[PDB]
């Protein structure tokens, strides 16, 4: 009964193995735009992906992840609410069983068709594993996906997914430029929170972009053809791998805009 997104092992059950699931700094959250606070002191984000080096793409079971060479010192997220520099290690998505749900963060309760997380670790701490043990260990850039026109910079991802249908499969995924996954504007909300899969560690500065990227119905539908199961096991399509919004509790969501 490893955690996952079935009826028996899904988000409602995670607290039994990971009691921090009911903790004080859990993610995702609903972003209530009336109660979020515009902070004029929040500076622009700095996302430098020019020299990011993608390596491989893996079906981990609950989702797929594209991994990067985080020995590169130039593929970095910094600025914004951050007081350090953070190296890109991987990205992945969350999505639904239909276009009407799939995002983890919500905006005034609005759910998007999917959400992209670009995960970066703090260069103060040596590596990812050591970083997640610190309250400022990770900076995750979250980006909503809505269905409309196609996102060209996502196509290489969409095209490869048929090769990694079942858990444990992977593919070469070199020369992928994650700049192609960013919207035009980098206006953002930000708050302190957690990983949204177990172990749910409270080590993340969340930066959630106001502007969603547009992806086509065809592109997001490919996500739903992935499987949670391993090869030869009964087919279980990989859908609804999003943790729902958790209580904000003490925290203050801040915005770079009104
Ligand atoms: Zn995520």
């Amino acid at each position: 009964h490893h955690w996952g997104f079935g009826k028996h092992n899904g988000p409602e059950h995670w607290h039994k193995d990971f009691p921090i699931a009911k903790g004080e700094r859990q993610s995702p959250v609903d972003i209530d735009t009336h109660t979020a606070k515009y902070d004029p002191s929040l500076k622009p984000l700095s996302v430098s992906y020019d020299q990011a080096t993608s390596l491989r793409i893996l079906n981990l079971g609950h989702a797929f992840q594209v991994e990067f060479d985080d020995s590169q010192d130039k593929a970095v997220l910094k600025g914004g609410p951050l007081d350090g520099t953070y190296r890109l290690i991987q990205f992945h998505f969350h999505w639904g069983s239909h276009d009407g749900q799939g995002s983890e963060h919500t905006v005034d309760k609005k759910k998007y068709a999917a959400e992209l997380h670009l995960v970066h670790w703090n260069t103060k701490y040596g590596d990812f594993g050591k970083a997640v043990q610190q309250p400022d260990g990770l900076a995750v850039l979250g980006i909503f996906l809505k269905v409309g026109s196609a996102k060209p910079g996502l196509q290489k991802v969409v095209d490869v997914l048929d090769s990694i249908k079942t858990k444990g499969k992977s593919a070469d995924f070199t020369n992928f430029d994650p700049r192609g996954l960013l919207p035009e504007s980098l206006d953002y909300w930000t708050y302190p929170g957690s990983l949204t899969t177990p172990p749910l560690l409270e080590c993340v500065t969340w930066i959630v972009l106001k502007e969603p990227i547009s992806v086509s119905s065809e592109q997001v539908s490919k996500f739903r053809k992935l499987n949670f199961n391993g090869e030869g096991e009964p087919e279980e399509p990989m859908v609804d791998n999003w943790r729902p919004a958790q209580p904000l509790k003490q925290r203050q969501i801040k915005a770079s805009f009104k």
